[PDB]
């Protein structure tokens, strides 16, 4: 394709552990990551939903990494749409997402960017690592957990 994910992490690169929350009743959200060298970033957003802030996490880790990123993500759809977008690219019976549009083509101006990337996804899960550490700084204001 224009562009291939990695099939594992790159040894040796920075990684960022990226999260979103979003609360629907009010729409605010906050997106962010925490890295492996101690690097870390919460932004709030409004007028934004779940999947809209784990994209923008994801987003947050592209702008701020060098060539080579790790990022590992606790959202299936961001995974997805992000890789079947490379996948499927200038490719025959491919048809543009309706939802999160204008996101995920900022996403991909970023990613060609790259020079390697690997991204990857792990379900939200209690404990001290990576994941549940950028979870809490997102979802602090907005949900329980
Ligand atoms: C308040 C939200 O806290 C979070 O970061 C997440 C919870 C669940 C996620 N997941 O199942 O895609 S992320
Ligand atoms: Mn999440
Ligand atoms: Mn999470
Ligand atoms: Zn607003
Ligand atoms: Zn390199």
């Amino acid at each position: 394709s224009m562009y291939q994910l990695e099939k594992e992490p790159i040894v040796g690169a920075e990684t960022f552990y990226v999260d979103g929350a979003a609360n629907r009743e009010t729409k605010l959200g906050k997106a962010g990551y925490v890295t492996n060298r101690g690097r870390q970033k919460v932004v709030t957003l409004t007028d934004t939903t779940n999947q809209k802030t784990e994209l923008q996490a994801i987003y947050l880790a592209l702008q701020d990494s060098g060539l080579e990123v790790n990022i590992v993500t606790d959202s299936q759809y961001a995974l997805g749409i992000i890789t079947q977008w490379i996948h499927n690219w200038k490719k025959r019976g491919w048809k543009t997402p309706v939802k999160n549009v204008d996101l995920v083509n900022q996403i991909i101006e970023q990613l060609i960017k790259k020079e390697k990337v690997y991204l990857a996804w792990v379900p939200a899960h209690k404990g001290i690592g990576g994941n549940e550490q950028v979870d809490k700084l997102v979802s602090a204001g907005i949900r329980k957990v």
